[PDB]
């Protein structure tokens, strides 16, 4: 059996940059899915810590929280920068990734009709950070942090995928950011795993919103 | 000092990192940002997100309270003693960091017609931290392992200004109550919480509490 176990339900949203990461990686890992009928039997979520899914195991250690399951293998599997400044960059990032994705959640969830046109009014003063992060490393020409690859890059790669789903074209004004998202998906693993049905034939949320 | 900590005049999410700082004895320095200030706009248009709390540390400048947090928690050894209890501090921090969102939606934007339910399920949502010190030692050490991370401060604040908020809270979580008193017992912690730079600071900036 693969050492590692996502425990979700059948969408893409906070699993999607983190089996991106496992993908690119060569990592093997089962897939743990759990329909409405499942979680509405209330025994799963009484056992999550926080009564939330994912849940992942690797091996008998037994996770919940999205950003700790990417810090996580970002961590064993060295994608968490050259340094100890390198990981605290790497950390600057993601929080922002984080900080922009419940925005995300919370209009595609609570909000969509309503809020969408002040949303996308307000996406590229939310994008922007992103750009100029790229622009001060190597003219955006490698990754978010450094030289190498981090857990942050997979988080904020889907971030922008899906924004480009909601928001055709939001790249346009981000020339950085926009071929970043290219080179990055043009990893031939992550490329193969982009295109698979395993990936695209996951909604992104569950609500059949986006 | 070699860190400096740019912020509201409030506790707020720099609350956590103040009490790390001060019970790690080290040293810092406040630039204490006024409305007139970030008004400019000179100040604001330089942080990566528009925002504060910014960060220094030599010529390190962060953003984000967490990455703060954790940055801290890593250069000073705050952050398990291993791979496997660093991801444990981790997933404590997140599940603090996603009631505190909470905490502060009530706060600035719902404060008078959220607080009863926000009360109400309050339990439910202090109950994981309690089972996390059940099954740690019978939770007489820290929230992981045994010894302190970010994790713990970040933690212990937020259990203090529940306690502000509703308080007895903790009334039905005995090792979170100990806890709380444990290590708001620590000789430096101690000192910084009954000084006037923490007694003396609004926890919000909108004086709801
Ligand atoms: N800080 C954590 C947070 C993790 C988290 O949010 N988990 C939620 C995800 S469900 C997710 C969600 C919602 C609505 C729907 C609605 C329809 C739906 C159909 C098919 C699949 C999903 C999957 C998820 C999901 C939803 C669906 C929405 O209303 C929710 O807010 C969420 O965004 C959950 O487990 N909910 C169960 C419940 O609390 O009892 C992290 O980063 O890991
Ligand atoms: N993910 C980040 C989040 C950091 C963050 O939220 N920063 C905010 C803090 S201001 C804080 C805040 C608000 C309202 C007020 C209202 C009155 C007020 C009076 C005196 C002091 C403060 C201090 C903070 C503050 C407010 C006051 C509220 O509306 C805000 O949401 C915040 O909760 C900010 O910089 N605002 C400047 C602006 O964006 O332009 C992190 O973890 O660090």
């Amino acid at each position: 059996m693969p050492p590692y176990t996502v425990v979700y339900f059948p969408v893409r949203g906070r699993c999607a940059a983190l089996r991106m990461l496992l993908a690119d990686q060569g990592q093997s890992w089962k897939e743990e899915v759990v329909t409405v009928e499942t979680w509405q039997e209330g025994s799963l979520k009484a056992s999550c810590l926080y009564g939330q899914l994912p849940k992942f195991q690797d091996g008998d250690l037994t996770l919940y929280q999205s950003n700790t399951i990417l810090r996580h293998l970002g961590r064993t599997l060295g994608l968490y920068g050259k340094d100890q400044q390198e990981a605290a960059l790497v950390d600057m990032v993601n929080d922002g990734v984080e900080d922009l994705r419940c925005k995300y959640i919370s209009l595609i969830y609570t909000n969509y009709e309503a809020g969408k046109d002040d949303y996308v009014k307000a996406l590229p003063g939310q994008l922007k950070p992103f750009e100029t992060l790229l622009s001060q490393n190597q003219g955006g020409k490698t990754f978010i942090v450094g030289d190498q690859i981090s857990f942050a890059d997979y988080n904020l790669l889907d971030l922008l995928l899906i924004h480009e789903v909601l928001a055709p074209g939001c790249l346009d004004a981000f020339p950085l950011l926009s071929a970043y998202v290219g080179r990055l998906s043009a990893r031939p693993k992550l490329k193969a795993f982009l295109a698979s049905p395993e990936y695209v034939n996951l909604p992104i949320n569950g609500n059949g919103k986006q």
